[PDB]
């Protein structure tokens, strides 16, 4: 029950920091995860069953508290309760992130972290599958310069791809809007249209998850250990700056027992998880942990806070007849999606950005500085407006028959919440706020981008094949109606867009950070968080990609500190 290393979270980034650790035959791993293989699970293994999973036993389904500035209701943060954590149960695209916003994160003060610094890693994480000409004539593209030839991470696109009208007509409509089709989104400048790749293994066609890319392949190496059907309850501490003896543990029988690692202990178990297991282990605000009954052991009260989340909406039409082709991502920026508008609605933003940033101070009870955090606002302002990164995903796909359905999301809100430890019970449910809807921004720019994909869907050539909108439709929102009736629509009809980051933030401890500039905790000798919780701010695209690239960048970190 000693090992160099163990990993809490068998999840998207901990299969990373696993599978390379263990590179070394005399590094021993331990990894501890919740739930189990998904292997032979339907549900995950279907390349065309996203949501399949949704509300099943590997979901583990976290509820929020009621949203207030929304529409008053608790709203399901989905996350993948598996060996291979969300990977399992996501919507399988591959997308990265806007240069600019990964250069932000040194700006903020982590030394090290550029876009330059962080490409390597995305391209160690890959193995891109070439598209064949048929897929190249439905629209699939890639820059080789950008993709990875040999990474654990099987990328590519559906043997199932093939050009059809709708995407055909959506390429022409957005061209015709003034927004381009580039080739590849994952050369750090997304802004566009584009058939975007999949976490896929196109031979075998099934979802590319992290098991399947970084441990199944790997898994009969001696020194590779995993405790699956395992909870992580807390860390545990040798008896000053605080170093982790261990991880005190549950198994399925309900036994307490402890596992030591005689390097370090990472903690990769999810934005919505791995900050509950710093509080419970005395790593956190020592008012809510004194008040849950918990010794404090590291006074860092931004533990849980800063958390940063988007909020999905979905509208829907009908063609004339069948609709089919590609699968589309359109990455729009400011001015895409507002046009003449959009001087308006900058001067409105830039005169809010200090009150949201008041408005957050509370938010933490004063855990973050009122100074800093309209710095970070600044800094983000100044993406939407000066670097014109995408305010908005927005996926149109075929629905079946008919039917084009589109999901779209605002990428940069400015609402941040926070999450809690409800007690010391590691079986109980945290206090999940992200706080959706908070500052005008965030609704208004959701409601921005409806409007526009209302007007996309009656812009030629496209709308010779769409007969009407059907979600929300007309006579549900009239286009004679005021921009408050489209806020409040989508106040009742979100969903989380189940991207939270920021939990245990990469910032300086002076300014509210969690983590170093190498992933370690504030206050402790040889703990990480290595997961979505580290991210400072949001990024434009889809998360794995990103993590990936950060659990490798970590992983060679790791292994320095160790020399
Ligand atoms: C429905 C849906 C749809 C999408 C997405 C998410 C969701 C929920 N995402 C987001 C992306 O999938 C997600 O952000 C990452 O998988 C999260 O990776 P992490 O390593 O942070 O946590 P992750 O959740 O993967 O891993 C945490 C692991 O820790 C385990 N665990 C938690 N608590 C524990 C404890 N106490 N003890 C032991 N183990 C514990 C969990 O069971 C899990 O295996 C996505 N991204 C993308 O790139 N493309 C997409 O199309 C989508 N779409």
């Amino acid at each position: 029950t000693t090992y160099d290393y163990i990993v809490v979270g068998g999840g998207t980034s901990g299969l990373v920091v696993a599978n390379r650790l263990s590179e070394n035959p005399d590094v021993s791993v331990l990894l501890l995860e919740a739930g189990a293989s998904v292997f032979n699970n339907p549900d995950v293994t279907n390349a065309n069953g996203y949501g399949l999973a949704f509300g099943s036993a590997i979901d583990w389904q976290y509820q929020s508290i009621n949203q207030s500035y929304a529409g008053g209701k608790q709203q399901v943060l989905r996350a993948g309760k598996a060996l291979g954590g969300t990977s399992t149960i996501n919507g399988m695209a591959y997308t990265r992130a806007e240069d600019v916003q990964i250069d932000v994160w040194q700006k903020l003060g982590n030394e090290g972290w550029t876009w330059k610094d962080l490409l390597p890693y995305y391209l160690k994480s890959e193995n891109l599958t070439a598209p064949t000409s048929s897929q190249v004539a439905a629209g699939a593209a890639y820059n080789p310069a950008v993709n990875g030839k040999e990474g654990p991470l099987k990328v590519g696109w559906s043997g199932s791809l093939a050009s059809g009208n709708l995407s055909v007509a959506l390429n022409r409509t957005f061209q015709a809007a003034g927004v381009p089709w580039v080739e590849d989104v994952n050369g750090g400048k997304m802004r566009g249209f584009n058939i975007y790749p999949s976490t896929l293994d196109v031979d075998l066609n099934v979802r590319e998850d992290a098991a399947r890319a970084y441990y199944f392949p790997y898994d009969d190496r001696k020194n590779l250990h995993l405790l699956e059907n395992t909870t992580a309850n807390r860390l545990f501490w040798k008896n000053e700056e605080a170093i982790a003896d261990g991880v005190e543990i549950t198994s399925a029988d309900g036994k307490v027992t402890r596992v030591h690692a005689k390097k370090e202990v990472i903690i990769s178990a999810g934005a919505l998880r791995s900050p509950l297991i710093l509080e419970l282990s005395g790593v956190g605000n020592p008012t809510i942990l004194k008040k849950n009954n918990i010794t404090p052991r590291v006074d860092l009260p931004t533990v849980g806070e800063n958390l940063q989340d988007q909020f999905n909406n979905g509208m829907a039409g009908e063609g004339y007849g069948v609709l089919a082709g590609a699968s589309t991502v359109t990455y729009p920026s400011i001015s895409d999606v507002f046009g003449n508008e959009t001087d308006s609605i900058v001067a409105s933003l830039r005169s809010q950005l200090s009150d949201y940033a008041a408005a957050t101070v509370k938010v933490s009870n004063g855990h973050m500085k009122q100074e800093d955090l309209e710095r970070l606002y600044q800094l983000q302002f100044d993406l939407i407006v000066k670097d014109k990164v995408p305010i908005a995903e927005i996926l149109f796909h075929p629905g079946g028959g008919n039917a084009v359905s589109s999901e779209f999301w605002g990428l940069l809100p400015f609402a941040r919440g926070n999450i809690h430890i409800s007690s010391n019970d590691p079986t109980a449910p945290a206090a999940i706020n992200p706080n959706y809807f908070m500052f005008e921004w965030d609704g208004k720019s959701q409601a921005g981008i409806a409007k526009y994909i209302r007007k996309i869907l009656r812009s030629a050539p496209l709308n010779k094949l769409i007969a009407k909108e059907t979600k929300p439709g007309l006579s549900e929102i009239p286009a004679t109606a005021a921009d408050e009736k489209w806020v409040e629509w989508l106040k009742a009809n979100y969903r989380s867009n189940f991207h939270p980051v920021g939990t245990a933030a990469m910032m300086p401890r002076s300014i509210g950070g969690v983590v170093d500039n190498r992933l370690r905790v504030y206050g402790t000798s040889n703990v990480r968080v290595v997961d979505a919780s580290v991210l400072p701010f949001q990024v434009c695209g889809h998360l794995v990609s990103t993590l990936y690239a950060v659990a490798e960048r970590a992983s060679d970190l790791i292994k320095e500190d160790a020399k």
